[PDB]
């Protein structure tokens, strides 16, 4: 569908992501992992919105048609 | 409805460590992608609201002329 958006990542991609570890100055893993868990919850919430836009668009079209068919 | 915004992710800093931390360039590059995705999710959320609002309105217009 034309309305479809294409995300770079998915909930599962982020959940599976394995960063290189270093003994150089890097990021505390526990803080990055905890932040990604919130991000995963957000991706999951939004995952079906391509379909939700199509459905709303299609009902929108039907309703406008009924209305015009009155007047 | 979302726990975070693109801005929250854009502005996030992590504590530094010498003790087997994550490579910063890899994490940064990965969050750059998540920030772009959050912009697309905000646009689609806005679209779902506009369409749900329009659909409610169209139903009320049909109902009042019934």
């Amino acid at each position: 569908h034309m309305s479809d958006v294409s995300l770079k990542l998915s909930a599962k991609d982020i959940y599976e992501k394995d960063f290189e570890k270093t003994m150089a100055r890097g990021y505390r893993r526990e803080e990055v992992d905890a932040f990604l868990d919130d991000i995963i919850a957000d991706y999951q919430k939004m995952a079906d919105m391509n379909n939700e836009v199509v459905k709303l668009s299609e009902e929108n079209h039907k309703l406008k048609k009924e209305l015009e068919e009155l007047r």
